[PDB]
Formats: structure tokens, C-alpha cells, sequence
DNA sequence: GCCAACGTTGGC
DNA sequence: GCCAACGTTGGC
């Protein structure tokens, strides 16, 4: 077990072909965020053990297990939220200005 | 044909575009992927048509999509074969024109 | 942690 | 229509 990851560490894989997304939607009871990673090959990964397996099956360069966080409250990568309207459910990408209020909204 | 400005329009409405370049049986070739705002990966134009028909009609139309890997919009990746194995790398803005030329042709 | 069985998807 | 590739579930 190690110290908490810094925002600069969580940004590191995004300089080596990875993408990080946070997706916010209304659950059974409340709003909640989930974090996805995309590997450089385009593989979608939704769970930390999946990232561990991927790193083990690929060449070890600068990206390691300590540069990954599945926290939707870490402001790294693209943020999206599922907005319901009479017209229907619509996913919308958040602006840099909007992200802080959403992170606060899903912090207990 | 679509203009770069047209192909950029969905990217202002939560879509993502990627071009992926790899060695085929005979030559280097490119393919285009889109991600919808909901995170759905779409590799074929007819899948985008189906997706648009199933969703609210606003600014984004079929004419805003290009599956041409020669269209310089979105992020570019390339599969390199090395002794350590196949490795995908994201291309820099500097590298992309040379790779588009290499798959034109 | 890994792997078999099985369900789903996408594209020919 | 099929079936390779991908995702899910449950076994030790």
C-alpha cells in the first residue's frame, strides 16, 4: 500500500496514448460517477484489476499501476453527464468550468 | 466529400473521432472509429445512421461523419511491431501528415 | 488469480 | 444466416 496519487500522476498515462473519462448518471437512489480508461489499443477498462492484467500483458514503459485512479472525484480526463428531458435521455460532455460543481455534487 | 469543419461539428457535441493505422496483409491502412456521447464505439457508417435514428435529432447529421482515415480530425494512433510485441502509439500533430501521405495512393 | 462456459455484438 | 471478437458469470 502506497500514498494517494497526485493529479500529475493520474495525468501521466494521457501523455502515453491512454484516455480517462468520468461519466455521471442518476442511480437507484442518487447521482454517481464511474471512471473508464481506454488503453492505447482502444480497449475499454472499467475496473482496476482489468488495468493490472493489461499492464502485465503489454510492454512495461513509463505507465505503471500507481498512475491509475478510478475516482470520479479526480478532475483528470473528459467528464460526461446523463441529462433527462421530456425529449429523452441525452449524454452531454461537461465544460472545464462545469466539472468542479459535478465533483462537489458526488462528494459526500 | 465532408470538409474538416463539418467533421469537427460532432466533436463539439460529445462525440470523439480516432484514426488507427496498422500493417495489413500487403500495405499500411487506416480505419476510423467514433465514440458517441454515451461512450458507444462505432466502426461503420451504417452503425452511426442507426445511432442517429435512435436519438434526439439536433445539430448532428449523417453528413457530419467521415470514416476516411485521410481526414485529419481527431486523435491518430499507429500499431508498431517490435521484438517486445505489437505496441499502439498515439501520433503527434507533427507525425500525422506523413502518416496520411503514407496511406494515400 | 486464472480459466471455462456462455451470452452478446458486429460485420461479412 | 454464421462466427470471431468481445463481455459476463461462476467454477476452484
Amino acid at each position: 500500500r502506497r500514498r494517494i496519487a497526485t493529479p500529475e500522476e493520474v495525468r501521466l498515462p494521457l501523455q502515453h496514448g491512454w484516455r480517462r473519462e468520468v461519466r455521471i448518471k442518476k442511480g437507484s437512489h442518487r447521482w454517481q460517477g464511474e471512471t473508464w480508461y481506454y488503453g492505447p489499443c482502444g480497449k475499454r477498462m472499467k475496473q482496476f484489476p482489468e488495468v493490472i492484467k493489461y499492464l502485465s500483458r503489454n510492454v512495461v514503459h513509463s505507465v505503471r499501476r500507481e498512475h491509475f485512479s478510478f475516482s470520479p472525484r479526480m478532475p483528470v480526463g473528459d467528464f460526461f453527464e446523463e441529462r433527462d428531458t421530456p425529449e429523452g435521455l441525452q449524454w452531454v460532455q461537461l465544460s472545464a468550468e462545469e466539472i468542479p460543481s459535478r465533483i462537489q455534487a458526488i462528494t459526500g
